[PDB]
């Protein structure tokens, strides 16, 4: 059969999703390395299993304009519907082209005429171009993780018309929902640069693909069983110890504007205006990785809401209660998933996500005899999949407020109705229906 | 014939489009007088000549509620793509909705049953729902003077669902572009709440009513002649004696974060890099009304513009060259003009315009004998309206930059088939044909 050639970033997270497919076709994957060197050099190959690894480096010029510059400074913040925060450079622009023509290149010696390839995420828009530039026949598919901004804010964007003519050289692009399917057809169709057909085909750039939506899924009964069995390490019985007698919100996300920890921090201090009741008897824990902290606009986010905590704690704490606990660092996977079990509620409310996991994951931990709620934003991508969930608008402070003393106070019973709710779907639709799914897909297209 | 009852919020800019209406049928012209009041009184009318003016005062909670509050701090922003500017309380959305009740109280005691009304801008979506509960008839049109934001957008103002319903209690509603027109067509589609019909038609909330775009016009033989009249007067000829020898790029805008007047100024330092023979040979004059100065965001918006400028001018400035000559001052409207006409380039690249009615002043203020050259933003509204604009979007520096060049060097030949290619359609579809157009549209309704 046709080994899979997955293309990707940095080459767990993606490889849960690929890994699995990768070992049942013997295929490559490939991609940049994650260093910066002085000189490229030949792509390192590097055998594991029935998989075969092919990294490459990037000079500190290729980095700075295709990665920190256009992938990372000009799509990420405008795709994530804030281009207040993009900033345009033509030379980072071009070297984004330039690193996307070099990696292809470097791909095409490692080609078989049977492979299907598999491209992850906004990176590598152009990256199927280049290769039918290259003459490569093979089916290429593209899977985008963050959402794709509708055309009023995808044209702020200078170069937008080149990149998705280029996006149409893939035979088959998936996104997180059909919301995010929906506004790259419009683009195209409201652009007169092509038409939709039928079972989700397009006609643009005089190349047919198939267009969908995949909303990428979790395995959630690994995920129950892997919370209960790191529910006796030290980190969670150090939580338990220090919250007793508290309900404790729970709270995860990577330090980003898309994350709206600012709103999550201003609704929990209205609950506690709203209900002083709680006062003493709930804490707020929010975990945020250290994220991209070398760019001045994640520096400035930070601070913001470190300033946000140390006002808040001033203002309702006790000699005995510090109502937020913000902590910068990083958990082990599985035992994140423990600490999610000992959370009564899980607060995820991100004001722009193409499809957030920590809310399936939360839910997926949870002891479904004693099961915690979850509070989800109606921008995380994740909402429709997940039926049971209180979902909110996080740009409406006393909603999310109601909705944390709404979780907080909620009957077993109800609790218990709506982790049932959301775990059906979340089996029916996992991880491993997603890869099967798109991979079906990318192997229709080559059939005559 | 019916009086047209004319509602807006101050009660020239919007006189010039309705007050010829409004002599022709004898009509009204209702709203806030721009005062605040310490107890609420009737309507205070006025007669001048045959037009019946009638203004109520607001208290100052009514005030900070309905119009600092929701309008100018959650709409205003929201509709300009920048909800990261916006907040949403309750209470201010209360008096929002408060406010327009009142008024449609008050308005309605002085409707006679073959009046038309004609409601104007976002302040007062909710106005022709108030007048229906009250059990009002007659046809009542809304214009919307700035942008309808797409469903993406539209749906992180968290009362949005209900803000469209009580729209479709209007007759007749018109937007500035097609743009915007379908931005709300398609929020009605895709949620379900109703369905496209002919000729403009929509169904939608057990109503039928008509939505159309009506772009806003001038009267550009009207402002050629005002700009000529008014070139022999002091400002202008001290104008013109301390540009001797330069080129002049005028930009004119109120101090808004949607105006993009940082980018603009940086655009005229790209410039300067890119083409060092300009030095001492161009200035940039912006003029910048003092607005909205009470809200804090504002305040931010004019010291970053102030800097921006003070940073600019002391990196190229020469001992007799000021690069930037920033004006926080408001003009006359007929000085104005001809000041336009004394400037080789028109600068007008907001970020977010409804309609930019500087661009057609700036153009058809010009001396066809030797006519200046407009650079336009094509999120301005006004580009289609515009052929001959060298346009541009205002997020890619370079090539603003480059227009001003193209701008600055361009021959009187092109210079004059730009300029007659603008004012033809300006002519063509002038500010009678606007107002004429959208109120047949409203005479049309009540046809039995
Ligand atoms: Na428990
Ligand atoms: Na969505
Ligand atoms: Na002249
Ligand atoms: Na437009």
């Amino acid at each position: 059969m046709s080994r899979l050639i997955v293309v990707s970033n940095r080459v767990g997270g993606l490889a849960i999703g690929v890994l699995d497919a990768l070992k049942e076709t013997g295929g490559v994957w490939f991609g940049w390395s994650g260093e910066t060197v002085s000189e490229p050099s030949a792509p390192v190959i590097e055998k594991q299993g029935n998989v075969t690894y092919a990294t490459v480096g990037l000079t500190k010029r290729d980095y700075d304009q295709y990665y920190r510059g256009f992938s990372n400074a000009t799509l990420w913040p405008t795709f994530h519907y804030r281009n207040d925060l993009s900033r345009y450079d033509r030379q980072e622009y071009a070297g984004y082209q330039r690193v996307n023509a070099t990696l292809a290149k470097q791909l095409k010696e490692l080609l078989k005429p049977d492979d299907i390839i598999w491209v992850h995420d906004y990176h590598l828009l152009p990256f199927a171009r280049c290769l039918r530039e290259l003459g490569v026949k093979n089916p290429i598919g593209f899977f985008l993780h963050i959402p794709f901004p509708v055309p009023e804010v995808l044209r702020t964007i200078p170069p937008h018309e080149e990149l998705v003519k280029a996006m149409c050289s893939y035979d088959v692009i998936g996104f997180q929902t059909d919301a995010d399917r929906q506004s790259f057809v419009d683009f195209i169709e409201r652009g007169q640069h092509g038409t939709s057909s039928e079972d989700g085909m397009v006609h643009a750039y005089n190349r047919f693909l198939k267009v969908g939506a995949y909303p990428i899924g979790i395995y959630p009964d690994a995920i129950a069983k892997a919370a209960e069995q790191f529910t006796d390490r030290k980190p969670v019985r150090s939580l338990r110890d220090g919250m007793r007698g508290r309900k404790l919100i729970m709270s995860v996300d990577r330090l980003d504007y898309s994350k709206g920890l600012v709103e999550r921090f201003q609704a929990f201090e209205r609950l506690l205006l709203n209900a002083p009741g709680w006062h003493g008897r709930v804490s707020l824990v929010q975990i945020a990785p250290p994220t991209r902290a070398d760019v001045q606009t994640y520096q400035r986010i930070r601070q913001t809401l470190e300033g946000e905590a140390g006002r808040i704690n001033g203002r309702f704490a006790q000699l005995d209660w510090t109502p937020i606990q913000y902590l910068n660092r990083k958990y082990e996977r599985n035992l994140l998933m423990a600490l999610f079990r000992q959370s009564q509620v899980g607060y995820v409310t991100p004001l722009r996500d193409g499809m957030n996991l920590v809310a399936k994951e939360y839910v997926a931990s949870q002891d479904p005899a004693d099961p915690g709620v979850l509070v989800l934003s109606q921008f995380a991508g994740a909402a429709e999949q997940l039926p049971g969930a209180l979902v909110v608008n996080p740009f409406d402070l006393s909603q999310m407020a109601e909705a944390l003393e709404r979780a907080l106070s909620m009957p077993l019973a109800e609790r218990q109705a709506r982790h049932a709710d959301m775990m059906a779907p979340m089996r029916e639709n996992n991880l491993s229906v997603w890869r099967d799914t798109f991979l079906a897909d990318l192997r229709n297209v080559a059939t005559a």
